[PDB]
């Protein structure tokens, strides 16, 4: 019997694969930029993990600033070489020490050390070609800050945060024909299955679709890795040989469309100036990234819907209502293009200042019905979605630490 | 044959909507500090290149990462206690191999860099020590020769696309749109800051709209060494308030318009919005390129974004600048047209493409009540076409500092 500001409105207007253009990228996992929002996120958990071991509580943190300098490296046909090391700085703030006044007690957490660690171990786990303890320089200027312990028992009881804003987040549901082959093409690509199959398609994969009526675009970025490609003969084998499984990807979850897709179109193979490197990302000279520049939380980029320029990844799972409402649109949204009779979702979540989180001062849910039904028949079960994950917003915050959402 | 696009949009236009929610992220705040150094390091290596060359050579200099310092504020004046750290990074020609001489010549990216970072901050940070309050470090390196071979390809006639990307603009902006633009623009304004000393850089300002009414809220660093006093700094809010009371009549006329101002203030313990520096990077704060406002000053997640950040991108090929100013360029000419009400324009590239050939130069309008948009379309295909033959002037225009990335 708990009533909150939700609104359900009938939106009468065509759907998006019934619009004539589409824009979609995404910047894989590879990406400088991603390289950056993966780690920002990452080092966030693992302080997560840090805070909950300790005191079975997450403390203020925030680590959404992360800086990666392109390194310097001569990519060469059989095996380039890694001259100087990729630079990446990590920034932010977290809480270090806390100050028991009643004890006469200091305890100091890992910070610093919890973070390069953290850094490392992703770019371990995304990088196959990158020696991390030889091609990268992980530095940390995270400051570290001090809290009364009243206040950490204060933090653990873990009742729902204050929203200490007025802030915003946005989602939607169903993905078009466009974002689904936009987003699978780079999943693909960056998968084991292939990777083990073509071991010259580095990590570092941009995709950009663009949808002309019925016929789709795809104009793929491809870092190849010099060691597996013995000449420029080789190179294009490899180019032609990920056409081919981008083409039988593009039939299975496209049919229907027309698709034409290029790839590393930059390349002259006249001038012999190709996509060539060391380590199988552009983060080893070619180019630099930092956090928040990249994919949206639902691993996108879509001019062609409505965007937070807020970057999620790397903000505080706990109070940052921001990073919580892109995630939990996300999630609504989701749940509600399931439903019978809805062809389209946005969900816009906006905070209460001074108010718990989940229940922000307005939660709107706009819906395109498929031909034939009531959107008060379907308003029901859509406001009862947005009210579950409300009362499950702390359900939330678990799914974000152990990684079970998406930030980029 | 230029792929042209033009729609019809049958939406609702954004003034009609229920809800729109804005932002700009003042000069002085640390993400638009890192913009504006970004892009005052392009324009003095493009200076620097040019002197040497007469020509400009590659470079991508859209990274720079502000880490927050540490003060002591306080009523009168107070003390900084850590630098901000800033990093100047991205690419750039870092030498030239002299053939004939068999030698490598280094050209001074470090130097020209450094300074650039400097004088900038000296500009939008009146009451910052850049002696003591902050250290600028640089690690700026050589792009990749596949970069370099793109760039340097056809330099000469058409450049070819830096990168395969997308840029957006619209037209007109909405009254709330305008109220956060100007609202900021006269509060960092020189003639204000004269009048107000006690008026630091770093201003946000967030417009949230509903219905007719907008509430505007302003969180703006006071610079302590020019308030005595909790009163003094009272005052300061207030005549600032009053202002913007003023503004808002001027251009949001027939609205109703709330202005909060640093909500967070404890007058009771004295726990207010004080500065030594006059920005927020002095409190632990930090900054990085392209995380705040988009070429046309906002931020605007009920209008289409671009997420190619502008600032420090080169002028010559690098789309993520070019098209997305180029964009706004096109939809402001659109959108003067009789019978438009609203104009949306998306520009997309191919790499290694002339930037003059984008794959894509999609049109969306919002046509005025009884107006057809067969009577429009030629008009937007010709601004564009108009456009499309002039592209170089808007690298002219942004060397010459006649457009801003942020
Ligand atoms: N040779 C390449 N061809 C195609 N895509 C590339 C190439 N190198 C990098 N990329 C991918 O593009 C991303 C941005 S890169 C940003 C450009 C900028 N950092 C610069 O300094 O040149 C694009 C780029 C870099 C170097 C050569 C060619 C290009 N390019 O025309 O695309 C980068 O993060 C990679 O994912
Ligand atoms: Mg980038
Ligand atoms: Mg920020
Ligand atoms: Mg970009």
């Amino acid at each position: 019997s708990h009533m909150r500001n939700i609104i359900v409105k009938k939106l009468d207007v065509e759907p998006i694969e019934e619009r004539p253009t589409e824009i979609v990228e995404r910047k894989g996992l590879g990406h400088p930029d991603s390289i950056c929002d993966g780690i920002a996120e990452s080092v966030s958990r693992a302080l997560c993990k840090m805070y909950m071991e300790k005191f079975g509580t997450i403390l203020h943190h925030n680590t959404d600033q992360v800086e990666l300098v392109g390194g310097h490296a001569y990519p060469k046909f059989g095996g380039g070489v890694m001259v100087s090391p990729i630079y990446i700085l990590l920034s932010g703030r977290a809480t270090m020490e806390i100050l028991d006044k009643e004890k006469n007690e200091v305890i100091k957490l890992p910070v610093g050390t919890t973070a390069v660690k953290a850094a490392k171990e992703y770019l371990k786990k995304v990088l196959r070609n990158v020696d991390v303890d030889k091609d990268v320089i992980i530095d940390c200027r995270i400051g570290q800050g001090s809290m009364d312990a009243v206040d950490v028992f204060e933090r653990q009881k873990n009742e729902v945060p204050l929203a200490n804003d007025t802030s915003f987040g946005v989602g939607y549901a169903p993905l078009s024909t466009t974002e689904r082959l936009v987003l699978e093409t780079e999943r693909f690509l960056n998968s084991d299955e292939l990777k083990n199959e073509i071991p010259a398609v580095g990590e570092d994969i941009k995709v950009m679709g663009l949808r002309e009526g019925k016929k789709i675009t795809l104009t793929i970025a491809m870092a190849v890795v010099d060691r597996y490609v013995k000449n420029i003969e080789e190179y294009k084998e490899v180019i032609e040989k990920v056409r081919k499984k981008v083409e039988d990807l593009a039939k299975k979850i496209a049919d229907g469309y027309e698709v034409e897709i290029h790839i590393n179109t930059a390349d002259d193979y006249e001038r012999e100036s190709v996509y060539l490197t060391v380590t199988g990302t552009s983060a080893e000279m070619g180019d630099d990234g930092s956090v928040g520049r990249g994919n949206r939380v639902n691993g996108l980029i879509t001019p062609f819907r409505p965007m937070s320029m807020e970057a999620a990844s790397g903000k505080n799972p706990v109070n940052h209502v921001g990073k919580i409402y892109n995630i939990l649109a996300n999630l609504i949204a989701n749940d509600i293009a399931k439903l019978e009779g809805v062809k389209e979702c946005y969900v816009r979540i906006l905070s209460q200042a001074g108010k718990p989180i989940n229940e922000p001062k307005a939660l709107d849910i706009e819906i395109i019905t498929e031909d034939s039904y009531d959107i008060k028949d379907i308003e029901p079960k859509a406001k009862e979605i947005a009210n579950k994950w409300l009362d499950n917003i702390m359900e939330v915050q678990k799914m974000i630490v152990e990684g079970k959402v998406t930030t980029f």
